[PDB]
């Protein structure tokens, strides 16, 4: 009169989360050098009294 | 009376980890050249006493 019957069910112990990012670090240096050569030429006139 | 029965289990010897990074290197050079041409023109008056 009694039935053969299994009854189950689950239960939570812990829960772990884990994010999604993308970190990045960059680092640089620089070195430079320049030269310059130039030439000017000018004139002047005038009158006073 | 005794039962035919196998019993097993596993055991850890070593563990190896391996990371994930994306390294990068860059190297550059540069060359440049420029010219300049100009012209000015000025005037002057004045009075003294």
């Amino acid at each position: 009169l009694v039935a053969a019957y299994p009854i189950v069910g689950v239960g939570m112990e812990k829960l772990i989360i884990s994010t999604n990012e993308h970190a990045s670090t960059d680092q640089g240096k620089t070195v430079s050098r320049a030269t310059t050569n130039s030439k000017t030429e000018s004139n002047t006139a005038g009158v006073s009294v």
